[PDB]
């Protein structure tokens, strides 16, 4: 903690819900950004400037000139450089102080709960069913918590599951976009991580929903699935 | 339209409320953002990804190392250089066929005026009770309507004013030129939750340039401590200085 990390995180470090403790452990966490489109584009972003120790980006994919309008983090110039590389070296920008560490590759099986295990926080930013599911397993298995979201059009959703595991998993549950309804679900992705980094208490039983075109939010209470192939 | 913009837009495209004719209206339409800090900066980004055709980025101040926590356009290697500057040079690389205008200054007096003017929307993304207070006065009276947000620690709020003011404008709601008593957590604020906040500046910009039917004249708050959202009803002060 010198002259440099005590500026850089000032408007934090004031804060007394996060403080000089919570910025402690932001910088000794570790989080695993499984994605980097939509929405773990401004997700990272975000974590990364909260000063969060380690940054885990993994996506096995390169950057394409349709994603240049809601994937903040990339420039037309990466047009055909990987992501986990072209994010891990705009992020390293931001804060040299942090770890970043990309993992160019669709995660699975094994190199997944490797991943997962190694984590404080997961958070699913791919949007794919299977994806997600499998993701699921890895981190009700080392329990592990998990911050999944959706955005589809000018809808969005997101859920945040926590090792108790009393509401269920995402088992137990289960077009085109706008940029900047992709990104609310990416930052709020960011605002959970880091409130669970820090010890903040806040809701999570519920899947909220969102509808930017009548500009109002929903709420689901989830249950957990009365014997599921996860949760058990 | 184009072919390759037909590319980038895609997926913008693509939704039936923007279509091909809406995103003529995006690439057609110009923002004024004043403020280019926790706001303005993701505000400017989404813009600009979304083919906003002009942009009009006003800011004074220069990148200090304590922004890097949440002014994502940013990076150290900008530190000390001026914001606006950095701004557009950045967005230029993320869309190079847009109209990016750099205003390095604080725009007031008839600076302000004709800016808003020319603007098709204003985006207030300055934390500052007497800029915002002008910008409301110009936007009133040039009819140009105004996007205005704020945030702090970890309660962030948003709030849009049509033309016809038919639920007043800020003025119809703060008669003083002065902050309020959020000046006591005011010791920082959240990173995500000014993000959620410029980021919406963005989206309602974006519905109401390509036309789309979405509420106004009502008062958006997000608690960041709880993730909950509330919304209170505003409504024209008989007698308001610029309504009335
Ligand atoms: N299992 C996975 N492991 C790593 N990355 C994944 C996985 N599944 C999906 N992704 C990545 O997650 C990201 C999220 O995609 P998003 O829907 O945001 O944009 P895209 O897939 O990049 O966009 P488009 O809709 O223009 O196809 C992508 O960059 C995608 O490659
Ligand atoms: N009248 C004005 N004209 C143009 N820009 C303005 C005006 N008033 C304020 N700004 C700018 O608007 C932005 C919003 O600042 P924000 O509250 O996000 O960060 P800061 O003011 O830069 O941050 P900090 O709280 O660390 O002081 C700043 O970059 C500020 O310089
Ligand atoms: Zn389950
Ligand atoms: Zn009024």
């Amino acid at each position: 903690m010198n002259d440099r990390d005590f500026m850089r995180y000032s408007r934090q470090i004031l804060l007394d819900d996060i403080a000089l403790d919570g910025q402690q452990k932001l910088l000794d966490s570790q989080v695993l950004i499984i994605g980097l489109g939509g929405l773990g584009t401004p997700a990272a972003l975000y974590l990364a400037g909260a000063g969060v120790g380690t940054l885990v980006l993994a996506d096995d994919d390169d950057v394409h000139l349709s994603n240049l309008q809601r994937q903040i983090l990339f420039t037309t110039e990466d047009i055909d450089r990987p992501k986990s590389q072209v994010s891990q070296q705009r992020l390293t920008q931001l804060n040299p102080d942090i770890q970043l560490t990309a993992l160019q590759q669709r995660l699975t099986g094994e190199a997944l709960k490797d991943a997962v295990a190694r984590a404080d926080v997961v958070l699913d930013c791919t949007d794919n069913m299977a994806t997600r599911q499998e993701i699921n397993a890895a981190c009700v298995a080392l329990n592990t918590p998990l911050i999944t979201a959706s955005a589809v059009g000018f809808g969005g959703q997101l859920m945040v599951l926590t090792p108790p595991w009393e509401q269920g998993c995402y088992r137990c549950l289960w077009a085109g976009v706008v940029g900047p309804v992709v990104g609310v679900m990416g930052t709020l992705q960011a605002l959970e991580a880091i409130k669970l980094l820090s010890g903040i208490e806040t809701p999570a039983g519920e899947l909220r929903l969102f509808d930017g075109k009548s500009s109002q939010w929903r709420s689901l209470a989830l249950r957990r699935a009365s014997g599921c192939p996860v949760c058990g």
